[PDB]
């Protein structure tokens, strides 16, 4: 009965990184509520993931393309792929950077929204194919902007985890930590608030 | 006159629609009177690094004897000065996967800088770039214009009005993998924006 968990973790600060801390954080209260927790640790951070460009969309496409580190890059997509299929909780670390998520996070959405894979066109809206998979979502911010406009990553999450049929998001938030002395300890307070909230629905 | 600084992102290579209406808004303008230098980078070819933790210490400023980081602060530092020097920043920008191709994303990486292209004040961080307008050149599959699924514009209209980039157009080619005749009424429009947008020098 034990839950699948992949976790995402694609912050650049190593030990410092708030949104790996408050991953864990966020695990142990999962814990401490009664789950017994399977987890598939990505550090999207180290891995050094493939860049999208032109021959490696192809053979993520279907093309041949006999090149050693191309045809590592479709295997990685494959696994990436199948470990998503596979869990039924995605964790994403998502701090905001120059108003975009990290880019190695970026990266890991290139090699997992492939269609056939995890979409297919359909005469309408693309139909997703990850069924019975929920998304918690950390994004500490510098300043704060969840409601309005400035606010990208959120938009975009739900986008493109709804094109692969994860319409299940839930975000801790952990904004306004540039306020040297109450903005740091409010942010990451609201957010351990909103943990114990998210640690409860199993 | 003009100081273009044209951006191209997309990886379909000479197939690519972006690069395509990035040319035909340059030439429109030539026709309405406009002579631009152009400073041209397709970022797909370019192989810029990806922000990471020595990097960005060593673009903060910090003494980072690395080799390899050492050149990619120069590639911040060209990379600024051209924006900094030029007057129209043209910007290829598809959706890729809802949000824009990682190649541009990492150049936003190495331009959005902390005591060069913006300043962080008491408030909201300042920017540093005057003079620059943008232009913004989207195509899509679908329909996102106005849609919460766009998140292009809103991170375009955030990152770029942090440096100080404040008037930003769009020009955009929506819907265009529709049955009948989407990707001709998606060119057609952007068209339309062409001649509007080419005229104001
Ligand atoms: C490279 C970098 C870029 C950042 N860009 C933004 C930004 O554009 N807007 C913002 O509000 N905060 C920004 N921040 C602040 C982060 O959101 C904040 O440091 C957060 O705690 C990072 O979480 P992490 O340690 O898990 O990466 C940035 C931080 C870094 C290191
Ligand atoms: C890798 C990739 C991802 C794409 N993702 C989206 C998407 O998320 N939403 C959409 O409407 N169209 C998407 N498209 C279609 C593009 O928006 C469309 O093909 C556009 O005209 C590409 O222009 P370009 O040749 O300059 O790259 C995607 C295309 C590619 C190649
Ligand atoms: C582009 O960067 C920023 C953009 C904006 S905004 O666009 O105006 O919203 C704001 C409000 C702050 C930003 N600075 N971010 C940091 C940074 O660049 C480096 C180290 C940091 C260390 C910590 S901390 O954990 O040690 O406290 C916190 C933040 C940063
Ligand atoms: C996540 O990917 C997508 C999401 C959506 S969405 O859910 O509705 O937002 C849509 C509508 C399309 C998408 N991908 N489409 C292409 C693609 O994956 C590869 C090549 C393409 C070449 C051309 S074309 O210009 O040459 O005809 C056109 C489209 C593609």
């Amino acid at each position: 009965s034990m839950a699948n968990v992949l976790v995402l973790k694609s912050s650049i600060n190593g030990e410092t990184s708030l949104t790996n801390q408050l991953i864990n954080e966020f695990l142990a209260a999962r814990q401490a509520a009664g789950h017994g927790d399977r987890l598939i640790e990505h550090d999207l951070s180290a891995m050094a993931l493939p860049t999208l460009d032109r021959p490696l969309f192809a053979a993520l496409r279907g093309a041949v393309d006999p090149q050693p580190a191309i045809r590592e890059a479709v295997a990685l997509s494959d696994q990436l792929i199948a470990e998503l299929k596979a869990s039924d909780l995605l964790v994403i670390g998502a701090p905001m950077y120059n108003l975009n998520v990290p880019t190695d996070l970026k990266k890991w959405f290139d090699l997992v929204a492939r269609a056939r894979e995890t979409f297919r066109y359909t005469e309408s809206w693309p139909q997703g194919l990850v069924e019975g998979v929920r998304a918690v979502v950390v994004s500490s911010r510098g300043g704060i902007h969840q409601g309005e406009t400035t606010d990208a990553v959120t938009p975009y999450l739900r986008a493109v985890l709804g094109l692969m049929g994860i319409q299940e998001v839930e975000f801790i938030y952990a904004e306004g930590l540039d306020n040297r002395p109450h903005g740091r300890d409010a942010g990451i307070a609201s957010a351990r608030a909103q943990i114990a909230r998210l640690a409860v629905p199993a």
